[PDB]
């Protein structure tokens, strides 16, 4: 089975707006989703549906842009650290995963470089 997705809104945890987090959903995420490469991280891995069956036994802390987008619509991040840590969460699943020069590292690897190069812009 695949394990049910990140949690993305949680009542109990606190919320708040901020320019850095406005800029990583309309600038960061609406950027890499919209790249050519970003379809197999747009939602969770679909260990099942790909027949993955070692993928969550290798990756315990999944991460995906959906998750991502959501978490970000939710005001469920506190401070824009949290959501860079989640983006290099889910290049870093994808490199444990898999090997240098796979077709889905290669992938990763440009939206990683994409996404560094929008987090060089963060404004303050
Ligand atoms: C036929 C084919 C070929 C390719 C390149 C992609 C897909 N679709 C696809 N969708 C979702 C996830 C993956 C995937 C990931 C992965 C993606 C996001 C995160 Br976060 C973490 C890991 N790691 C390997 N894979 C594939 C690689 C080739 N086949 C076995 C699974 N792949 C399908």
């Amino acid at each position: 089975m695949n394990p049910p997705p990140p949690e993305t809104s949680n009542p109990n945890k606190p919320k708040r707006q901020t320019n850095q987090l406005q800029y990583l959903l309309r600038v960061v995420l609406k950027t890499l989703w919209k790249h050519q490469f970003a379809w197999p991280f747009q939602q969770p891995v679909d260990a099942v549906k790909l027949n993955l069956p070692d993928y969550y036994k290798i990756i315990k802390t999944p991460m995906d842009m959906g998750t991502i987008k959501k978490r970000l619509e939710n005001n469920y991040y506190w401070n824009a650290q949290e959501c860079i840590q989640d983006f290099n969460t889910m290049f870093t699943n994808c490199y444990i995963y898999n090997k240098p020069g796979d077709d889905i590292v290669l992938m990763a690897e440009a939206l990683e470089k994409l996404f560094l190069q929008k987090i060089n812009e963060l404004p303050t």
